[PDB]
């Protein structure tokens, strides 16, 4: 039996920022399932920073981890965690009011962003098919994110605070004894008074062990796929390409491109495989809006979101269950979303009140508390 301040369920994105703002105060034991603690959602995003993107609590989640993304401790990383990647989101279906909407919601938390004509939106990528582009907006503030350099910052992080990440180390019984939380894994047992279940697809399934009534999360299959461009066109500067009604993105990577149908299909937590019919609705999709023609795809995968009803992410102790803390509903933001979250979850933790930064973000415990769903 090993005994540690804090037991965190999951080495993904959740866990290991959780896990990271942890460790300065107490011990930390991160359990794993897998070989690797990026195998699962956290290696399989498609690793942007977008403000305007999600509900308003996610927006403020967003905005208040770009602090340290932007400036991480000495030592976290070696190179900068974000790289410039505007977004520009096209509306392909001549919708001006939506277009109008979805300019005046974004400028409102990012007040470089443009509204954009046809011919500026070909301009930048141009290989949209003009007679098909209505208008766009375009944030010149997004960013793509090394998730990489960022999860390992966080696990190497925990582990230079005399922390343990553990990984081959499935939670397989969780029960709570003499006041604290008693894990049993096949290789070895942990005890803990705080159990931090930050198990991605996997927290209610970890709540199901601990007896702890679960929030109702739905994970939900996003597929994606890399293609290669036509030899004579440089699309290497080109924005993270979304469509107005989220259809479809499609951004440069390793040069190459990335494409997705942004499906969000409802399935149970497992090691999701991509679909036929997804990744062909996505080539479909892009060959509708483009010039481009797609070959097979030379890599597919895909990649669970995890949401709760009303789409907003999940940071706080379960209500009559001592002890019990929930991180969780990551969505499509867990990435972007982590330095806030990790951040916020270690004060509600240990029952402290929020930094003020994050505070002057609006974020509080009462919208993070998994206590607001019902019934
Ligand atoms: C295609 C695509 C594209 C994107 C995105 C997703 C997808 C599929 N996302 C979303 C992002 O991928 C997602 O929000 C996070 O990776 C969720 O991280 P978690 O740590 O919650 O889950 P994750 O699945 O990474 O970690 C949970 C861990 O818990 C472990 N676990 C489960 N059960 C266990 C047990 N019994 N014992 C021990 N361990 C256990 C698992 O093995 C797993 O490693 C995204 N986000 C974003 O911010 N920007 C983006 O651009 C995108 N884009």
């Amino acid at each position: 039996m090993i005994e540690a301040d804090y037991l965190v369920i999951g080495a993904g994105i959740a866990g290991a920022s959780t896990g990271y703002w942890l460790s300065a105060h107490g011990r930390v034991v991160v359990l794993e399932r897998e070989a690797q603690p990026g195998y699962h959602s956290t290696g399989r995003s498609a690793a942007h920073y977008t403000v305007a993107y999600g509900t308003p609590q996610v927006r403020a989640l967003t905005a208040a981890s770009r602090a340290f993304f932007d400036n991480p401790p000495a030592g976290f990383c070696e190179h900068p965690l974000l790289s410039p990647r505007p977004e520009m989101v096209v509306d392909f279906s001549d919708d001006p009011e939506e277009l109008r909407r979805q300019y005046e919601s974004g400028k409102a938390l990012v007040p470089q962003m443009r509204l954009l004509d046809a011919e500026q939106a070909c301009s930048i990528v141009p290989v949209l098919r003009r007679d098909k582009v209505f208008g766009a907006t375009y944030d010149p503030t997004g960013a793509d994110i090394d998730t990489d350099a960022l999860h390992q910052g966080y696990l190497r992080g925990i582990r230079r605070n005399q922390g343990q990440v553990l990984c081959n180390h499935e939670a397989l019984e969780i029960r709570r004894v003499d006041g604290a939380w008693e894990v049993r894994c096949d290789a070895g047992s942990y005890r803990a008074a705080v159990l931090v279940n930050a198990a991605g697809a996997w927290c209610d399934a970890i709540a199901g062990l601990a007896g702890v009534r679960p929030l109702g999360l739905q994970p939900k299959r996003r597929s994606a796929f890399i293609f290669a461009p036509p030899p004579g066109i440089d699309c290497h500067d080109w924005p993270m390409l979304v469509s107005l009604d989220e259809s479809f993105f499609l951004k440069p990577d390793a040069g190459m491109l990335l494409g997705s149908p942004a499906n969000a299909d409802p399935v149970e937590a497992h090691d999701v495989q991509p679909e036929q019919l997804d990744i062909a609705t996505g080539m479909y999709l892009i060959e509708e809006a483009t010039t481009l023609t797609i070959r097979r795809p030379e890599h597919t995968w895909a990649g669970l979101r995890s949401f709760v009803a009303d789409g907003d992410l999940v940071a706080g102790y379960a209500a009559n269950a001592e002890g019990f803390f929930w991180v969780a509903a990551q969505g499509g933001y867990g990435i972007q979303t982590s330095a806030a979250m990790g951040e916020a979850s270690a004060a509600l933790i240990r029952h402290q009140p929020l930094p003020a930064h994050l505070r002057e973000h609006g974020l509080d415990e009462a919208m993070l508390s998994p206590r607001r769903l019902s019934p």
